[PDB]
């Protein structure tokens, strides 16, 4: 579910 703070933000399969 989590997602980086960056663009495009990469978001963890949590």
């Amino acid at each position: 579910g989590r997602c980086t703070k960056s663009i495009p933000p990469i978001c963890f399969p949590d």
